[PDB]
């Protein structure tokens, strides 16, 4: 049982963020990485298309 790449690529982010990033830096770091989450489905490149 494996997670999607993105999810991978979202835990990842997090876990930066966490120790990158604090307070609202955290917080905006994270929901960034849940932007580019929801991004990485919305292909620009195409990887599915």
């Amino acid at each position: 049982r494996g997670p999607d790449k993105s999810y991978k690529r979202l835990q990842e982010c997090q876990r930066r963020c966490q120790s990158e990033q604090q307070g609202q830096r955290l917080q905006e770091c994270q929901q960034r990485c849940q932007q580019e989450y929801q991004r990485e489905k919305g292909q620009h490149q195409g990887e599915t298309n």
